[PDB]
């Protein structure tokens, strides 16, 4: 959308000088529209095209800009209070809407406005930040976190305590992406724009960033920045040249098989009852 | 109880075809009774008998079935809203009851109905899922999670961010069990029906599943599926046949002693004041 | 303050015999004053003096004593209820106050009374326990935990799921300390009075306790208990004498540089708008 894009990219350049008071009504109404579109899935920060994920940098700008144009407000919890500038996604929903939207929200799961939640997903208690997109069939398990602008595929299982990197602090060039049908093992972390290709199974306690060597014991090939589709990755170490010590690395031990599929499947009985 | 068992096991077979509307009042009243019994500790998903832990598969069925027979309902948080089908355990408690029940619930700790919480336990902010059983004296520290049907012994310390595997998704044959007097180190995970025998101390960042080699450096013996009573386990790696790389494993470095006991004890002053 | 110190240290000696009912009004009024001072930053459990961090053991006593002198009370969450004895810090705040205090509290971030939160900090959903002190500019990211009495410097970034050890259970001699300008990587844990010196960058999945060997590959020097200022630490392993297996250790791979600074900076746009 050019009528929105334009205004957004104009303002971003004056980011540091914009405040909730000196901001003109145009930039305000706009930034707000672009956030409403992300909330709805009509726009998404990154998308795959011609087998390549592409980042719409300017949508990442509007996300950033919302923090310069909005002012904090007291939010009454019940036993405590909060003070923040990003509204709660579900604050206005009634049953009708939850009924039409088709997902399940387990207390005290929390989602910020500007994040897209797809039909048939289950959010156990966890956090979904602004601009993230969570596709169909996915479960975000206990204490997991879907970082700002992150892109999560359909039928994904983010295990308990899993963290998917955001792009706000520290600031990142690209969002983190988990393609369709992946299983991310408990307590694992995926950050810094790494891409986990479809059908991959990341074991527990695996940490993947741009500096992580993803080692393929079979080919001897060492990847960086992405997990090839259908891999099973687990933690290991690689030895120093002098065998003096070893440093952490991710090891692709094999390609997903029935033995693997046995342990990581989605439980349809927990999904939406048609 | 045969009058309950029977009905439950009948229905389970038609699991995929049962919905919150076509379910007959018998199966409904029953499933509901079996959940009320679990909530109360009168029944428990697994139990030790003749020095062997046994799983009552049919109680795991009722847990599963509750998701087919109940419909979602809007739950009003304060600043947001939720939409789910498993009631909150403590929603009806008054002080009298909390006073009689003898445990402490730190906001915003959350427990689902169908989980048993014993006297003198302390729940820091954390999650206890349906069907779990948490025994006397235990503390569930910050952001820890007690997975569906998991069995936690007396006087256990589940450190911050610790995750004890559930049995719902991915679906599991047996619950995860932590016997009496164990200390589970921060950010560690125990899943897939592994058993941690009494008096063991699992260090921080230890991940135990059925595929985890538990190596006893002293005996050279490699375990799978269980931690022998009184062990102290920490993370390590085992080398490839070609010394090319190494893969994660759990290492039993020693048997618990006073030096160890010094660092992992329970603080009675925090327990219930008699 | 001697008029407070005295009373506190008197009572501590009778800790096990004091209860919310047999405690005399003096010890009660006092313990309560010392907690109000910690809440305000007027007193702090540990402080650096002459380039040495010092622990005021007697302030740690008052923290402990508050659990013996206060009785539990029902706290009404919205969808559930809690039963605990430490009030919520922000329960009384209005916008005026939040406005004057200058920090941001993202729901459902929770802080106990007795903890000091400095100006310009951002608390994503996380936990700050009694007696902790969080200095200026710092962000406590999602599901992080600042343990009882822990001391966090200015401009620190505690990543998602990071745990900073408390001193309550298990009981500890000294608090855990993170000096100014440090970045603690996702899912990492720092406990047992370890000190992370200023400007250090701890990678993801690093676990530091008193038994952790911090290995400097360059000097060959092995530290214990502290991370030398300006280090970049990541997980590795050290080999057994027989190369039979290896055990976890922290490895100082280098001194912080621009490449590093690129990935861990604070995002000022998210801080308080002056
Ligand atoms: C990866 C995993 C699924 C095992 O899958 P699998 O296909 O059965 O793998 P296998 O048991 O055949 O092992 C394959 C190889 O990798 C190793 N392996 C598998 N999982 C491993 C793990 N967690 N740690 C170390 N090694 C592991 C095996 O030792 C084996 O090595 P080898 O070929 O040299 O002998 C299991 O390790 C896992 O991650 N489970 C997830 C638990 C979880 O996160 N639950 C969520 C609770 S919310
Ligand atoms: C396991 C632990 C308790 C140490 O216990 P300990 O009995 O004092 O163990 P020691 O210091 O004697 O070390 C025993 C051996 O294991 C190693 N060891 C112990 N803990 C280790 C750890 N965390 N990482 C690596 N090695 C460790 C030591 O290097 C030593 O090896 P060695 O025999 O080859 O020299 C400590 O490591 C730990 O896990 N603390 C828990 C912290 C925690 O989770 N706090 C909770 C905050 S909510
Ligand atoms: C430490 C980190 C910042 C990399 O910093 P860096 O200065 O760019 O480090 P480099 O990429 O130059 O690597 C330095 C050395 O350490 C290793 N290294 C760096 N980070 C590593 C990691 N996470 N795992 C393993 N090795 C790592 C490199 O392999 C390299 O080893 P070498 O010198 O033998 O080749 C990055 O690893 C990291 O921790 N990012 C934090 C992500 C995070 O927690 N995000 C928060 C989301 S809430
Ligand atoms: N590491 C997180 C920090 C988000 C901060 C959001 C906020 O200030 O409200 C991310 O990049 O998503
Ligand atoms: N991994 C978790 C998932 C629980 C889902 C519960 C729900 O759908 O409400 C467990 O097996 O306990
Ligand atoms: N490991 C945590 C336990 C805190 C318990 C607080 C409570 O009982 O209320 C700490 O030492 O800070």
């Amino acid at each position: 959308m050019q009528q929105l894009q334009n205004v957004i990219e104009s303002a971003f350049e004056r980011r540091a000088d914009i405040t909730p008071a000196n901001v003109d009504t145009v930039t305000r109404e706009a930034v707000n529209q672009v956030i409403g579109l992300l909330d709805s899935g009509a726009l998404r920060v990154a998308e795959k095209i011609d087998g390549q994920w592409v980042t719409h940098q300017w949508l990442k700008k509007a996300v950033l800009l919302s923090f310069r144009i909005n002012d904090n407000k007291v939010m009454d919890g019940a036993e405590t209070r909060y003070y923040d500038k990003v509204p709660m996604k579900f604050a206005d929903y009634d049953e009708a809407r939850f009924q039409k939207e088709g997902f399940r929200v387990v207390p005290p799961a929390t989602v910020r406005q500007g994040a897209f939640i797809a039909r048939n997903t289950v959010l156990m208690p966890s956090y979904v930040n602004i601009g993230a997109y969570v596709d169909e069939g996915t479960m975000v398990d206990t204490w997991a976190t879907v970082g700002s602008c992150a892109q999560i595929g359909k039928n994904v299982h983010l295990s308990g305590g899993v963290g998917i990197g955001g792009v706000l602090e520290p600031l990142q060039a690209n969002p983190t992406i988990i393609e369709d049908n992946c299983f991310i093992g408990a307590r694992s972390e995926v950050v810094e724009g790494v891409i986990v290709e479809e059908g991959s199974v990341i074991s527990m306690g695996v940490y993947l960033g741009q500096s992580t060597r993803i080692y393929d014991r079979e080919t001897g090939e060492i990847h960086y920045g992405r997990v090839p589709a259908g891999s099973v990755v687990v933690s290991g170490n690689l030895p120093s040249k002098d065998g003096s010590y070893s440093l952490y690395c991710a090891v692709i031990v094999k390609k997903v098989d029935a033995k693997t599929r046995g342990k990581v499947g989605i439980n349809e009985l927990l999904r939406t009852i048609d």
